[PDB]
């Protein structure tokens, strides 16, 4: 049983110019590319995605950091919306596990590169959120007999 | 004093076409290529090498999913036995650290890229197992002086 | 607030060609370079150097194995000394963590890569002994607005 999940690369992903190192990461793992768009986000966008922080006071400036140029995505993989979440690493870089992309990339919380979602139900929030249903593309990974049990 | 650890990438490393990457990891730390062999996996030789889990319910399917090209090695180095078992990560790829083989490359325990010896009368026996003495080979690496104390 | 710190590639980094891997993963952070220099070590300079462990059972096998070409470097970056300690692991490239730069490219204490400052005060009593004032670059990197909060 295999999950979907969204994640985006930021602004600073996009201008440090490492998207392709990103996507490699989850692909590198079997994880199938089921939607993928770049867009600019916008602040109105933005504060729906951030519901969640509606109010308080960091989110003017976490807005605008955002808005700029971000990718996108959805990966579909077993468990995939726990296991991107371990291979981004904790919100602050510092505190970020080696080897995972926020450890490895960044050095500062408001700078740190992606989001994914953080469980079932906002993973199928965001994904409704930032993708109409004719952009999530269902196809099978030719290699599936061996990713999968 | 170093020891020697048998290590198996299953079939899903062929088939994914990772062989190469996987060397380098183990190639990455100094460790010397004392056998390496392509071979294809069969039944009767995998009841042997999993012999632990005769009779258990997996078995079965475990035995099909490693029927299939293999390539068998020999690595040697200090402490490679469980060095090499912390590379390759936990069993279950969603448990295993970020930067272990496992975590890095795959998604379920049935299809976890490679096999390593749990300890030295593992080794012995599984080396034993896969190997003729006469594809053991001793030399030396070049740079022993700046690899080990 | 960004600081400095001393890192040193050891003679075995030279000598098994892995410089540039090793600045490359400080500079995916956006750390950096502030100053470098090749030179090669000598005892009355490592004696500064490994002050704090004069006396120790290790140290004279240490200032030895040390003699050899070292590349000498500053980098800068946020709580980059506690960082940059991170990424180098644990003293024994066994029990450093997977990802970290011991870990992935080394086996024993005594061949384990790289030097890097411990504290502020080691960091700047380091600085000092390696490098002169004029040796030290000021510069703005460009992707800062990306890098930074
Ligand atoms: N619950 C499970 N579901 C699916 N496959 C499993 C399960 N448990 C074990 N396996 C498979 O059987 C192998 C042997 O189990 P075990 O020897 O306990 O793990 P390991 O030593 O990490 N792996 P191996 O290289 O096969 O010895 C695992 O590597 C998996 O490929
Ligand atoms: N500068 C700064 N930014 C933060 C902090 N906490 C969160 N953020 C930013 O806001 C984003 C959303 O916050 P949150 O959902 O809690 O973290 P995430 O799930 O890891 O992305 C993070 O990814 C950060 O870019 C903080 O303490 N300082
Ligand atoms: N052979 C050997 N070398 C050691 C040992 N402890 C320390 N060293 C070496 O001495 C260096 C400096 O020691 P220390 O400052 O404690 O370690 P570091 O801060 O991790 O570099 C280490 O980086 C090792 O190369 C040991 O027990 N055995
Ligand atoms: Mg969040
Ligand atoms: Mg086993
Ligand atoms: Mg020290």
């Amino acid at each position: 049983h295999v999950e979907q999940t969204y994640l985006m690369i930021k602004p600073d992903g996009i201008q440090r110019q490492v998207v392709g190192e990103i996507i490699s990461r989850f692909e590198k793992r079997g994880y199938r590319i089921a939607a993928m768009k770049l867009t600019i986000a916008t602040p109105a966008i933005l504060e729906e995605h951030y519901a969640e922080h509606k109010g308080k006071p960091f989110l003017p400036g976490l807005i605008e950091k955002m808005t700029g140029p971000v990718l996108c995505m959805v990966f579909e993989g077993v468990d995939v919306i726990a296991q991107a979440r371990k291979m981004m690493g904790s919100t602050r870089p510092g505190e970020a596990a080696p080897g995972t992309i926020r450890a490895d990339f960044c050095q500062q919380a408001g700078r740190n590169l992606i989001h994914g979602s953080d469980s079932a139900e906002s993973a199928k929030r965001e994904i409704s959120l930032w993708f109409k249903p004719e952009e999530i593309q269902s196809y099978k990974l030719a290699l599936s007999d061996y990713i999968f049990e």
